[PDB]
Order: structure tokens, then C-alpha cells, then sequence
């Protein structure tokens, strides 16, 4: 058995929502009322201790309008022959599946109007098809649906867990321990989890991620999160980086710590983001962008990428290079990897002349694929012509020639990436941070901020 | 007026504790009962709503032993021009202090025995000296101490705020907003704050940090946290890095993301629960170590440093280099910076021979200062001879020659730091990570784990 | 429809109890737990707010023994023209009862075992006969039984009221007002009432009185209380006298205030705690005893009768007298009244000789009917030979000659019944009251106390 | 020590009340809020658990007007030298009584305004005189007044009990037991008791009775209730009669059960809700009226008396009679008893003519003392000329001649008091009950009803 989707037609703030499901569902977002009402909708469907009180006047969409509450759950009855849960579900629902080739099962919840005697009268029905459902029989206080499912609710037979906000008064090491227990152990086969803590998502895999949007109207996006076998050795940094970005509205994907130093200085001088959200800065280095981009795109989070046009030399060869920075953006657009170029160079001196020759090659590569660069710019993908250091020289190069006594200030900062960046940031003023922010090669910061003039 | 220290001579789980204070005090740690009882001790000293109920039997260290509760607060009254709160404390407390030469002031709490009549009878006294205190006069239900101080308690006249766990059911952007309001606005002049969330400490300055140790016996370490004017341009990254490290037991200070990739691969193969038991990896890049080390040392957190012997060339000068990797560790040991050396290198080729000459000079430098290196190993400071890549080649170099078709994998892995390290991690087995973990040049990982063979 | 009886086959202190019912049921007694659980048994039968929680482990007679709870209510459904409630019960319960020849109708409750899964699972069934009951159909949270009956519970569709202890913090005039509203108004057609206050019973008629016995085992006696049209002009005195006697264990029925004054003096000298242990003195004068005796006998209260052999003259006729004192006891034994006698007395003097002739006639009538006197003594009926004053002279006559200067104290004490008896009580000692108490003509006091020597 | 009075000068419904006190105080009445606030005023004076919360805004007289709450208690410090409670009070109040001849002690409560800081600040002071009170010294949370007194509050050192409504869910035999314990045992030396049940007053003596009047404005009447040694043998009957009359507004004092039969039939035909509005019929026989009348007069209950002009013969002498009916009313007005009169009557036949001669003597006696009869009529005292059956014959005598076959229906009613009055009441209509009610010899019933319709 595998939960597929739940449709809630009328509830406290749900109107016609459909949320795709899996086993191991996780819900998060700004709307705490929507997450609480999602868990209470599950409790009304599958827990008798909540269902026995019926529906009140307050638990309709408007308080006297659209008096038909429907909650329907899809179950995917077709499975393997050897699993116990499918057969133990089928053995209770006898007259349900009229055909033995039935693949989909439905558990429905109907409600009467609240005007009659100030009561709701929840009525439950199964059936293997949406039309022609039949009633769930029960002799007394107990339904036949209660014989199959058990619901355990946590707040500080087939078993479904509902964990609400377990990080309250909890140290972060115990949150990481609970994350490992939730997503690795076989005890929690079916659960629904709501949280605000990114430390509960450091170990996460084969889970359905549900994001509830910031609006008062409940909007839900669902993504089926898997980590494939290629990223198994870099899974921990990937999950630790992405878990804090899941709680953001706007995420800028950058390479390393020196870009974070520069962008945090520029943002602290321009907009300290006490008025704004203050979206996330995400460090992505050594991998491709497709995993983060599909995860954030299916969840409704806007993704901004600034990258450099790198030329990676091949291993064990001479004079051949890969178009890695172009290939990552082409993989983002869904294209295939380009062929490798061959660069023939004399020896001469190999210190400083080779970087100039490679920079000229990067310039003419940037000239060749300008249409693909415009297609990257159609999305929020920003590919530098050579490197971000050259863009910084094109923005604030007079200040860089003032601070650094060398005739060129680029190579002095390339020769020590982290240490010289702090020296430039220390001697950096308010005027030229705005010069960086207003430049046309730093529009990624403008998209990350997302400012409105008024 | 500035709070200096509070001494609690007998209370429900305190024995003889003495905690130094400031304005803007922050308390954190594993022992939640100790933090709650610290806030209750402050409420018993300064809040009449807690004093009017008196002391029970349970408000004692052992439930009958050493029945004399003393809570004494030191104030350091006399300033000349600093504030108006000193004068409004003088004008009410005219009795014991008359001369302006008295600089130190005391507010003392005493309790009677609970053996007979089942009551505590909290008695309060002021006085400018520890001997010869005099009673606080009060005509009815109200003391004269209540005219000076006001206490506001938050849980989800001179004014003192007591905020207990404000991050409960709170999104992390609002935690950052509350941190900025707590440590930048002038509304919260005096407060005591307890928290589990690192997002409430992204903006912190001029504050007293109190750490409560993991033991059942209450041990408190207090540090006066300031950020000086040199680190003002890198303050936000530094605070964001240090706030998560404040909630750990063992912290390893590393340089950048390549070290993090390699070390989390090695740790995930060897001990995948290092974050559960209190380990943390801290990226420190572009600054000196002393600001992190003094903060972690005064709070009782063990600090481990893994660094490389770098040569830093100056700006505008040719042939002179800085012994910066030695200089950071010498600054950690409280010593002055070494003088700059001169290296004479001919024209030749600048690519590969220059690196070999610099590595040879680093080997001679490492041989010259071996006594200082042994003193660095006396503390938890680990300085490599050349680089981490050479130590990795000394550990798993046959594996690196197997993965990489180049005969020298050190140069190939140093051409692209981030992408080639992910490639090495991808084709890495369980046998290689134990070879890295058991090597003598990677004892920092053993100190971070904390396991001792003998 | 008229409530007939309820049988509770297993409940938290009921074993096989069977209580006859009517409309307007009143329950009282020492066992407060039994009254509370009687009202809870009614709530478990007829209220969905109590049924929806089911049965616990504590809702059983012994906590594991005889796990089959049955609560069955009989209704005597079929009338021809009496009310409209019968037709509105037929119209919903069309299934089991179709013919109009079925006069008796049943509402049955059954419960499952609480051994496994910790639930009771109350199951309800109707049917016009005890065998072959059928289930009550209900589509959702609501039964078809809930459509007919409504239950309103008071504690400081056919409607049943359940009033529990309404006299709490209530002035006694409002208790009499609630009594008049409960037993005269047509709003409370069906109710069950529990009380400790006799002021709630000053207006009672056409009601079923249920007494719960003082034992821990629940014993219930039911009496159908009516006041006939003969006692309609003295109804308020019978109700006010009997309401306080309903809360007693032993009741002595006396004539007037002289007997009460003498017996309260004697009891205050001998056993001053007769009211604490359950004794009561009831004044009955001018009526027959049968209305009190049948009510007290059906409720399990022991009744003791002390009376005098009076001769009652008729109106308008001379020389004919009625044997009223014999006739009341003969009516108590279910026998017809004796025929009138004729006494021939000459003119003579009418003051003192006439009383002696009447006393001699009373002595010879007492000699004639000694077998009937012995049968009265078989029950708790005590008939004096002439008068109580002669028995007092036969007990303490020397004391009466000492107090009163007249040689015959019987005539003097009979000239003024109230003022001379107070004079005899005033000059009375402890020795005289024990002489009255131990005399053979005052065994009614020994039966009222209840102490038996052997 | 003995409590004398408590003055409450501003409280939540008290304005300037003075209530005289003794030991063993009992408070009752319609105003439940006034009794509850009287007990709260005692708790605010003498209980630290109520003083430590202070005064709110609501517990002032109006919600802002006359913000000066004063509660003062008087104690009678003069006592015998062997008394312990006086000595243990004096040993704590050291500087209180400036003279050793001080007889009166004061315990005073004062309050501050609640306009600022929203606090009451209860301040307590002793002193042996109303001017020049001094503060109660207390070092911490505890006053010196708390060392002397202990307060125990009951709701379903010198020790004061406060029992509020103990008859709730209590059987009446336990109420009589608690009454005997409260008023006979020496455990409850000091108490204040509030009740609604007359069964808690069956044993009562040496107590202060406080009645709270039916108005919303708190009016309190206090009476010192004692039973003298003359009524010690009729004490139980007297207390059982008076306890139910203490909860009434208008009380008619009648002789025996025949008058109760007649008057309660007449009231059931005329004013069926006489007891609902505060009427009560009290049987007084064989005693004088003064003990009931002084108790009801000091408590503010209106007393109505209907009595007959009886002639009682004297022991041991022939022909002398007492004017008992005149003497009881003269004792009510505070006059001495009249001398006995002598009637010389020959032997003749003493059946019927003797009663006629005695009735003629009663008529001329009624003619002699007509001025005293008018003075009795000035109060609510009604004395018949001969007897009540003669007034009944003067009212409805035609009906009595219709029912009774005798030409003289008075003597047929006199020869059997109880059975013939029931026979008259049985054959009694609505018309002649209004004839009894409207007659000028039955104005006591009109005063008993007493409805000011206008």
C-alpha cells in the first residue's frame, strides 16, 4: 500500500486542495494554521477520538457556506503479492473491489449540513471507484475502518504517526538524532511531520516534501524527494545546505566562501534585510545544480544561480578542456553536454601567459554561445564571461587599484582567494558597495532581494 | 549601573555557584533545569509575585540539608556621568550609602528554615558592604526595593526582562528579527535570555554569554563577548558560524569546503554519529583564530585547530613572503609576529618549479621552528608541513594514483579544489577512510571525536 | 407512553437490580453513589454524549468479573387515545412493531468485553419482545433512537429531565417553589430527581418514589405515590409531615404535641442521639393511618404506631359511640369497621362520673377484643386501654402525686393538656424517664430506638 | 478574650456596617453575596493567604469611589487572670497597651488607593485605643499578628474556624450531628458559620445570630441567643420550632395543630403561595411567648400572635383561676402578672352550664381590660374573647350548623379537637374560606400574608 493523494473539499481554510502524498510525508511553511488543519483533517478521516465529536459550526470554510465537507484518500491497492499490509487491507474490505484487477482504493468522508440540530454527522464510505461507493458497516461505536488503521498523535493494524512540532525545548543534537530515527528506521513506515527546524531534515530521503505557501489562502506544493546513487558520497553537505534553504523564499546559489564574504559585505552595506525577508545564500560547489533546482522548483521556491565560465582540464590528457560552467547550465535547461575543445599552446612561461590565453578562449566561447547565454538569462541563471573577480574589477576596479598597490588587482586576489578578499572587504566603503549592487553583472543580487520601489 | 555577578549560596539545584554578569546576559546549555532555576532565582530576588508565596520544602538543595538560602547581587553603583539610573538608585536607598566614595553595592536575600511551620520567610537587605547590611523597610505588602526595579517575564523604575525560550513555534526569520531587536535596540537595556536556537544569536555583541555544562551538577562559565573594530566588516559570517558552534562540546576549526567534504566523507564512513555526541566542524577562513578561541575557551568548549603552513606574498613587493601560518598559531600562544623572509627565485617558469621551491622553503621553515611546533601540539593546534593535500598523499596516495590517471595526483587535485575533491570522494571506499582516520597527520579528527584508545 | 421499569443487569455497583418506574420518578436515600450511578445508567441508555465515550474498565460491577452489561427499559407502548407520543414513537420504530396488538416495547443496551483493546462498544437494540430484538439502524454518528428522545441534565421529540441535587446553595422558599413547579406544571412530564431536601417534596402527587437503602449493596424500593380525593383538604399537612419522615429509618406515629413534649423529654434523658441514628417522631391527628403506613411499608421504612382507645360520639344522636381507636387499627389490618355500640347513661352529673363510666366501658371493650389487640401487637401497633395519661400514671404515678398537689393527677393533667404537661416535664428527673422507658406500656419507644437487649 | 464587634467601613458591598459579635457566630439570610463577602472580610483581616494578594479594583464599594478600606475588630482585652488566651495575646503585643488597666483592644486594617500602580497595599495596625494606633512589626513575609491567630477555612495560637455551607450533599442526620458538634463540643471555641439548612440549628445556645436582610443593600441584625434554665426541659422542641422560623419573613405564632389545620386549609383556598413569599406558621404551646418574640424582634423578623383568653385553675385550691391569656400578653408588653381571681360556683351539674359561666366571666374580663387589649392590638398581638371556635362560629356559623347536625356546632367542635376539625375542613368550600379571611377577628392571617400590593 502507498498513499497517493488526499483531497479536502471543505475544511477550516481548505477550498479545493489536492496534495500528492507518499509514505513519509513532511509539511512545512509559514502558515501554521494550515499545517495544523491539515493534521486535523487527517485526524478527522482516520482517528475515532476526533471523529466521535462530529463537526462544529466553526469547522466549515465560511461559517455558513458550502455545507458539504468531503475528505477523500487514495491508496493504490495494487501491490506485490508478498506484502502484508495490502492483503490485510483487502481481507477486511470484502464487497469493496468488485473486480480483482482493481488498482485504486478510496476512503471517503462525507458530512451533513451544520444547520440541522447544530451537528455534523460524519459519514464514512469505501469503494474501489469514485462513483458507486458503499458504506462502512459498524455494529456500534466502532467502524470496520478502525480495524485496519491505528493513528498515534505526538505533541510535546496499519499504524500512521502524526508528529507535530517535536523540536520544542529540544537541543539540536537530539533533533539530528530524531531526524536519523525518522528517515532511517523502519518503525516509522507511515508518518506525517510538521516542523520549523532545519536540523530535523539533515537526514532525509525517499520522502514527500509539502510546502505551505505564505499566503492566507492555503496553497500546497508537493515534491517527491530522492537522492540518487551518484550523490551518495556528498549527501550530508547537500542535505545540510538544502534544509535551511527549504525555509526560505528566495535562494541564491553561489560557489564558495569568498563570494559569500563579498555578498554579505555588500548586502550589509546596502540592505541589512530587517525590513525584507532576507533570503538565503546557498553554497554549491563541486556538483551540478539539477538536484537543488528541481527540489526548489517543485516546492515553489525561486532559485537564482550565479556561476563562472570555467574550463576544466581533462585527467590524464594534454591540451583538452571541458566546458563545465556552460555544461551545468545546459543540463539545467535540459540539453546534453557539449563536446570537448582542444587547445594547443607552446610552453614558453606557464605561469601568467597561460591564464591570459585561457581567458581569451573563454571570451570567444562566450561570444560563440550568446544565444544560449540569453536563454540562461531567460531563467535566473547568470554565467560570468571569465570569473567573478573580473566582474568585480569591471565594477569597482578603481577602489581595487587604490587598496592594492599592484598595477593589476585581479591576480593579487586570485593568488590568495580567502585572505585577500577579507583585505578588500576591510577597506571597503558604502559608496562602492552600491556600485557593486547597481552594476549589470550583479543582477543576481537584485533578484535575490526582489525589492519593490512602491 | 552594571550588573557584575550574582552568588546563589543555596537553592534547589545550586550549591555555591558564582556567575559573573553584565547587562544583556544570555544563558544556554544542556541542563534545562539549571537554566529554569537560574531564572527562578532571579525572580525570587527581584519579583514580588514570586516572593509573596515564599519558599517551599522543594526550594532547597537537598530537601532538608543546609537550610540557609542566600542570593546576593552585586551592582557597582557609583559612576560620575554615565547614567541617570545610578541617581535614581541613590535617591531611594539613602540610608546605608550616603558618601559617593562607595563604588560597590549589594542586594541580599536570606531565608529562614522550613523545618517548623512550613514556611521560608524570605528577608531582603541592602548595604554597600557585605558585612553590616541593613533591612529593606516596607510599611505593608510593598518593599522599598520594589520602587526601584520592575521585572517583566516572557514565556510563550529600572526594567529587567526575562525571556524564556522565545523560539517555540517560531519561524527562523522571526528569530533573526528578534535577535536584531534584542541586541541592537535600546529598549532591552537589561535582560536575561535562555534559548536553544542559534538563529537568535546571529546578531550578538556587548553581551555576557553563560554556558551551563552538561553535568547534573551545575557548572557555569561566563564570557564577556565583544567584536572589535577590526572584524566589523566580517562580523555577520563570523557570528553565523560561531552561533552553531556555541551549542557543541567539541569544535574542529577548518579552512574551507574541501576540508569539510573530505572530513564528512571520512566521518560518515567511520563514525556517522559525530553530530549526535557533540562534534562540530567550523569553517574559519580569512581571519585569525584568536576571536573564536578565546570565546570557546572561556565558555569551556574544547577547540581543535587544523591549519596549513602558508606563505603569503606582500602587495607591491617582490621576493618577500609572510610566515602567516606560523603567525596565527603564535598569536594563539600570545606571541608577537615573526619577521618576513626573503626568497630569491629566478625567472625560469612560474607554474610548477616555483611551487616546488616554495614547498622546499616550507620544509626548511618547518624544520627550523620544531620547538614552537611541539608547543602547538601541546595545545590542540595542528600545523601541516606544506598542505593538507600532501598529508592526504602521505595517507592514501596509492589510492589517489589508482583513481587519477595522472602520475602526480597532488598537482591535479590542486588545479581544481572543489570539483576534483568530489571526484576523489566519489571513488572512495571504506578502507581509505580508515587509513585517513588512523594516520598520525590526522589526529585532529580523533580529538574531534574524543575517543581515546588508552 | 408510561415508563414501567428499568433492569440494570451489570453496572458499577448494580448486580441484578430491577426498579419499577413511572413518569415523575424521585430517588433518595443514604447511598449517594447508587443514586449518581442510577442517573449515569439512564444517561448511558438514552444520551449520546455519554454513549460516544463508551465504557471503561471501571464501568463494571467487579472490575473484571461478569463482563456483560445489559440495561433494558420497558415502555408499555400501546394506548388508543391517551397521547400523541405513542404515535411519534410508532412512526420511527416501524420495523419490529407493525401490528397495534403489541402493548409492551423494549429498548435494550448491550456491551462487549473490555478485556482486549480497552473499549466497551455499547450496542443498542429495540424490539417489542425480549427475544428476537433487532438492531437500531444509524447511518453515521447518530442512531434512530436519538430522533425520538432528548435528554436534558441539570446540575448546580420526547424530553426526559434529569435533575441532580438542585437544593445546593438554595433558600428553602425556592425549594418549595421548585417542588410546586416540578409536581404541578406540565413542562416536566418525564423526569428523574435526586435530592436530600424535604422541602422539595412539600407538593408531591402522582409520582414514583424510589428509596435507596443504607447498605453498600444497592437495594431499591419503589412506591407509586398518590393522594386520593378524601385527603384533598388536608393534603399539605400529610405531605409536610411525611416528607421529613421519608428520610428516616424508624418512624413513630403519635397523635399531638403533648406526646411529642413527653417523648422528647424522655428521649433527651435516655438517648439524646435518636435523630442521629435514624429516628423520627411523626404527628398524625384527625385522619386514618393507612396513607402513611402503605407509603412507609412499600419504601422499606419501619413504622411504629402508638394510639389510644377512643370513643367517638356521633352528631345529632344521643347515646351511640364509635370504636374509632379499634377501627383505625382494624383498617390497618385490612378489616371492615366494627358496628356502633350504645351506652345508656342517666342524667346525674356530666363532669366526672361520665368519664368514669366511659373508662369502664373502654376497659370492657379492651377485654372483649384481646385477640385483635394481640394481632395488633404482632405488627408494630400499640393501642392503650383508655389513654396515655393513665399509662403515665401506671408508670410514674407517685412522682405525679408528688409534683401536683391534687390527689388525682390524671384529671388535673387532662384539664389542660399542653400547659400541665410542660409543668410535669419541668419537675421531672432522670429516674422518672428511665421508669417510663423501661415500662411495658411504652415499648413503642424501644422499637423507635431499635436497641434490643436479647 | 471575646469578640465584640467588627466595623467594615469600605468593602465590595459594605458601606458603614457595624455587626456586634460574640464567640460562636452564625450568619444567615437571603443575600448570599453579603454572607460570602462577610467571610472574605474576615479572611482579609486575619488570613495571610488572602492578604498576600492585596486588594483589586473590584473589591472596593463602588469600583472607584471612596478608596479607603477600613476593617476594625474589637476584642475585650479585660478578662480573668487564669485565662490563657488573654495572656498569650498580651505577651505578643508589647508596646500596645500603654496602661495596664486597658480593657479594649483593636486590630485595624487600612488600605491605600488603587488608582496608581493597581495595588491595594493592606496595612495592619494594633493599639488599645482608636486614636494613636501603631504598626504591627514584621521582619519579612510574616507579621506579628500571624503569631497569635490561626484561621482554618472549610468549604465542601488562637484558632478561628470559618465554615461556609456545610450541608451540601449532606443527609440531614449528619447535619444534626454537625450542629451538636458545633454548639456542644469545646473544639470550636471561635467560629463563624454560614448556612441555609435549619437542621444545623437544632442544637444552638450561647451563640450570636446574624441575619442578613433581603435587600441588595447589606443590612445586618445581631442577637445574642441564650436559653435560660426555665426552658431547659423543653429546649429541643423550642429549637426545632424556631430554627425553621428563623428563615422566614413573617411568622404567625399559633397554639396547636387544629389551628394549623384550619388556617392552612384557609390559606390553600386563598393564598396558596404564602410560604413561598416568606410566611411561616409556628406552633407555640405550654410556654410563654417572650423567648420567641425577643429572638425574632432582635433579628428583624415580624411576629404575629393569635391567642385565646384562657382561665387556668390553680393546684390545691378550689374556685381560683389564673388569667393566663392576659398574663402572656402582659409579659410581652413588659408588665407584671395580674392577681388571681375567685369564682364561686355551686355543684349542680358541671357538664355544660359551668363552661357557660366561665365564658361569661371571660366576656366580662375582656370588657374590664379593653384598654390593655387595645395596647395588645397596637402591636401584632390578637387575643380572642373566649376561644377560636367561637370566632369561627361568629364567622361561618351557618356552614357549621349545616354540616354538624347539632343545633350548637361549637360544643361538637370542642368535644373532639382534631377529628371534628378535619370533618369541618373536608366539608368546606371556597366561599366560606374567604369569609374567614375577610373577618375582623382573623386579621392575623392578613398580617401573615402582608403583601404590599397597594
Amino acid at each position: 500500500m502507498k498513499f497517493s493523494n488526499i483531497t479536502i473539499k471543505n475544511f477550516r481554510n481548505f477550498e479545493k486542495v489536492n496534495i500528492n502524498l507518499d509514505n513519509k510525508n513532511v509539511i512545512f511553511g509559514m502558515n501554521d494554521i494550515g499545517k495544523t488543519n491539515f493534521l486535523y483533517a487527517l485526524r478527522f478521516l482516520l482517528d475515532k477520538e476526533i471523529r466521535k465529536f462530529g463537526f462544529n459550526k466553526s469547522d466549515y470554510h465560511k461559517h455558513d457556506t458550502s455545507k458539504k465537507i468531503e475528505i477523500i484518500l487514495t491508496l493504490d491497492l495494487s501491490n506485490y503479492e508478498k506484502d502484508e499490509d495490502t492483503k490485510k487491507l483487502i481481507s477486511v474490505v470484502k464487497g469493496a473491489r468488485t473486480s480483482a484487477n482493481a488498482d485504486v482504493f478510496y476512503i471517503a468522508l462525507e458530512s451533513k449540513y451544520d444547520d440541522k440540530e447544530l451537528y455534523g454527522n460524519i459519514i464514512l464510505k469505501w469503494g474501489s471507484e469514485l462513483d458507486n461507493l458503499i458504506d462502512i458497516p459498524g455494529r456500534g461505536n466502532i467502524n470496520a475502518l478502525d480495524n485496519v488503521f491505528k493513528v498515534i498523535y505526538i505533541n510535546p493494524k496499519i499504524v500512521i504517526y502524526l508528529i507535530e512540532e517535536p523540536e520544542i525545548s529540544l537541543h539540536r543534537s537530539m533533533q539530528i538524532a530524531l531526524s536519523k530515527q525518522l528517515f532511517e528506521q523502519s518503525t516509522y513506515k507511515y508518518f506525517f511531520l510538521s516542523t520549523h527546524s532545519p536540523e530535523l531534515l539533515y537526514e532525509m530521503d525517499n520522502t514527500r516534501l509539502i510546502r505551505v505557501h505564505s499566503t492566507e489562502k492555503v496553497v500546497c506544493s508537493s515534491h517527491m524527494y530522492n537522492v540518487e546513487e551518484a550523490y551518495g558520497s556528498v549527501k550530508k553537505k547537500l542535505n545540510k545546505a538544502l534544509s535551511s534553504a527549504l525555509f526560505a523564499e528566495r535562494v541564491l546559489l553561489i560557489e564558495g566562501p569568498s563570494e559569500k564574504i563579498l555578498f554579505e559585505k555588500v548586502l550589509d552595506e546596502v540592505e541589512p534585510e530587517y525590513e525584507l525577508n532576507g533570503g538565503f545564500l546557498l553554497e554549491v560547489g563541486g556538483t551540478y545544480f539539477n538536484h537543488y533546482v528541481c527540489t526548489l522548483n517543485d516546492l515553489g521556491i525561486t532559485h537564482i544561480i550565479k556561476t563562472d565560465n570555467d574550463l576544466k582540464s581533462k585527467k590524464g590528457k594534454k591540451g583538452v578542456y571541458e566546458l563545465l560552467g556552460l555544461n551545468r547550465c545546459l543540463n539545467l535547461l535540459g540539453r546534453e553536454n557539449l563536446d570537448e575543445i582542444t587547445i594547443d599552446i607552446p610552453e614558453d612561461i606557464k605561469g601568467k601567459k597561460k591564464k591570459e590565453r585561457l581567458n581569451e578562449r573563454k571570451k570567444e566561447i562566450f561570444k560563440q554561445y550568446k544565444n544560449e547565454v540569453g536563454e540562461f538569462l531567460g531563467e535566473r541563471i547568470y554565467l560570468s564571461e571569465i570569473d567573478l573577480e573580473n566582474d568585480l574589477y569591471s565594477a569597482i576596479g578603481e577602489s581595487m587599484k587604490r587598496i592594492f598597490e599592484n598595477e593589476d588587482p585581479v591576480h593579487y586576489l586570485q593568488k590568495s582567494k580567502l585572505f585577500n578578499m577579507v583585505e578588500l572587504v576591510n577597506n571597503l566603503s558604502t559608496k562602492d558597495c552600491f556600485d557593486v549592487f547597481e552594476h549589470e553583472k550583479f543582477a543576481c543580487l537584485k533578484e535575490l532581494v526582489g525589492s519593490d520601489r512602491g
